[PDB]
């Protein structure tokens, strides 16, 4: 596998006109001392969508110097267009990531036919391993099971991230895929529960404010200490929340701000919190001892 | 608690003209000798809605007897009328029900601020255990885990049947209840997520056909044996999947029927399967070696 | 048809102990004068959940004789037993009923096939027309288009109370029945865009406050006055919502108290608005100038 | 408003390598012969996200010159990162387009206030109508009615493209905004109930093939003819549902080719339909006599 336990999908810190390099490092470092098994650059988390193709480069590059080989790093390179993602993806394997992070079609879409097509075609241009990221919620469309099981056999295809909240469906990747898919959750409050499934970690939101807790819950539910496990996330669970309270990364990025992490602001179209969403997620950073 | 592990949620065999008896019989045998840990009585697989109220009672009563607290009974006693949930299940508890599972209204439906006051007229009635029972997907309504906080602490309100399918919101029942709500997996294919999130065993339609297996899944996780109980819920989870392409229990008597188990037809408004999907549960029956 | 224009699905007023056949005859004789088309009586907006077969049976038949053929009265006989379903059907027709709202099934549910054999049933069992009832976000039920296509052949399947809220089904099931199937509106914020397309009137909730202005919505409609219909649409359009602030009738009928109309209390499972909810339907009444 | 009426979503034509500005011609001229009311050039139909940013402004300034102001040419100008969407929205402006058609964020989405803050900054750049497209099935987030009103009186915000299918939502975005936000439909089944409620046009995937009668339908209904209107909606809806069978636009291009219009293949991650599916749309297309 590219990794077990928590991947912490990492943030992108923005001066007021760029990447703050600094920062990131000072995060990386964060990381790799708070027992991190993986970081996924710019994913959702880290705002890619609103980088420049050459921040993303940069970013993504730059992570991968810095960790200098001690986690493993994977980078989000797909989109909805798929000449674009192949691109993408070749980009990072030449600059040595360790695994790529690829997002369904997206708002364009296409049908589950595509949806093979599409990642065999990435696929068959890298020699990288590659985390299918399922995130219907956002994307509009969900890659089935079926789905799944037609591309787990591909040599590159090694995992997914689901997010799609639906722990039936995720039994059912399991269930036909088995150890040709990997499974890791994409939702903090669902890490229990796909780890039980026969999931191997998370790639986390989380993980970017409590990352020695989220690597703590998956290895003790993978060590058979599945009732410790469940504490840490049972304890979590109203600060897991509240961070989707708006649409991540607003609150990650702000509950890093108020914990004093200086990550800089959200670039438009996400926002700053509105009052009432503000409260509850300091109450709970609070109530974690966070702040 | 009410029990832990497996509890069939029974079906009610009929003859044309009345409940088999004699089939009952037979079937509450069998899952003594097969270890089921509980049997659930007129809920949604023992066809209760098509059933007199005559029947109703004379089922409920003829189970609660055959049984003679060898292991628990739980007996449907909710409806969308709360003066008749009130009556039925002080009724239960006269004749020695040892828990009663009761449903959110549906179809009616009512407010949460409505849901308080139906369980807690039904509560204040009656001195037996209640389990709640959310099927959203049947009802049009979801009992949130707020309104699950408020009614935890009643005396007799002491765990939920799940069905709601959503892993997060049982997540959240866990954190905000704790000991005070035991949850009950309403849905067969996600036994081992609900166990590992703390809850205590399944009121399952599996159970039907399959009851020492089912019963054998929990009692492992339960045990700490976590990966065998998931190798079990892997290798069932296609016959369960093939349990609800029809309506339930429409597949579950189908299969018992063809497992020569002679527990008759269906009432009305539920019928016979349709071609293509026989053929599937026809397929996993038998790849299962149950016929 | 049955109706053209609004046909109320009128409240049962209920005294603490029974049905307030006092207030019922005050409120026909209102709707008559009104140029309300139609009562149905005993659906939803009626409370018949929580209603005796007795109560249902004397408020059907008080109706029936109270209005004494000056417009059509249609009552609720469905259920999700289908047994059930014909006697209550039966008894309607009996007693001089001019129709039939006949919900699918509900909780229980059943198949595509099975609606089909429900419905077929409940026909056979009589010689009145029937309204068939889909409201999914009730029953958890959707009868399809294709399954009405199946059924508007049959003697009596005569029309459809739409409550999907799904405008693209309701386009399909205009386009495959034609005048074999009448469509009403079962939203009141749906009856322009239903009437649009070849739908001739509406069961109504709002018409329980406004039935002069319900009727006249509809009558202009029909006429081709089409833009001053669509005015009452929407200068009633808040109003309309907030009776659907809470569960139906939960608003309308504390909307009729708030009127002065003295129609008395729900019954369990339904109750008294919270205050937030409370504020914006008294909003809504004084801006529409009805208290 | 910018225009009344059919506003054709015109396919992209691709050569093996590039635009068919050939063909685009052609189907310009044909366009403007068959009473088409506007063009929205590279809209999702046209395929904008797997065309380069070269390719997309090569695309809208041709279909603007080539039309040579003989109808409106409203060009797609938003995506998912406000800066961007800005600086495109400045380059159609520059270039003479009428209108711009500004799609809310997709997959990274944003919060209600979030909108508002993009939808402004995209405004406040230019002095060109804007049509805000809402199609939460592709882009995974609601623009609400609500949002819609804080926006409606931007000096530049004049429209709103709704492909929710929520036709309660339509009517309370009419109801809030009137006149200060025109509302064009999005989906082709939904054109009637949509003029029903005020809207004045739809921007149609199925005006590519029959833009005529797209034309004639709005012109109809529009005029009062709302009878005649209606027919032409239901003789085309099986037609229409199969341009939605797979992702739009694989249908549409499909149909075309069958059509004998050589408007080449689709970009990944867009495909060929499936067999079965491909047969409907066939028949379809046959049955309403256009191969």
């Amino acid at each position: 596998s590219i990794f077990k336990g928590s991947g912490v999908a990492i943030i992108t810190p923005f001066t007021n006109t760029g990447v703050d390099f600094d920062k990131l490092s000072e995060l990386i470092e964060w990381h790799i001392k708070s027992k991190t098994d993986a970081i996924i650059v710019c994913g959702t988390t880290g705002e890619a969508t609103t980088m420049t193709e050459t921040e993303r480069k940069e970013t993504i590059k730059f992570v991968i110097d810095k960790v200098n080989k001690r986690i493993p790093v994977i980078a989000g390179t797909g989109s909805n267009n798929t000449a674009a993602s192949i691109a993408m993806s070749k980009w990072a394997e030449s600059i040595g990531v360790d695994g790529l992070l690829v997002i369904t079609p997206y708002y364009n879409k296409t049908t589950q036919k595509g949806l093979v097509k599409h990642f065999k075609a990435v696929s068959d241009a890298v020699s990288t391993p590659i985390i299918i990221y399922n995130v219907p919620g956002r994307t509009g469309l969900n890659i089935t099971p079926g789905t799944l099981k037609e591309l787990c056999e591909d040599k590159n295809i090694v995992a997914v991230k689901e997010a799609s909240g639906n722990i039936s469906q995720i039994a059912q990747i399991k269930a036909l895929c088995g150890d040709k898919l990997d499974i890791y959750s994409g939702n903090d409050d669902q890490i229990i529960p796909i780890l039980a499934l026969g999931g191997i970690g998370v790639i986390s939101v989380l993980a970017n404010v409590i990352p020695e807790d989220v690597h703590n819950m998956c290895e003790l539910y993978l060590n058979g200490k599945v009732n410790e496990a469940l504490k840490i996330q049972l304890d979590s669970l109203a600060l897991t929340n509240a961070l989707f309270i708006e649409t991540n990364p607003i609150p990650v990025k702000t509950a890093m701000n108020l914990m004093n992490m200086k990550v800089g602001d959200l670039r438009l179209p996400l926002c700053e919190m509105n009052e009432n969403n503000l409260e509850i997620l300091k109450k709970e950073l609070k109530a974690y001892n966070l702040m």
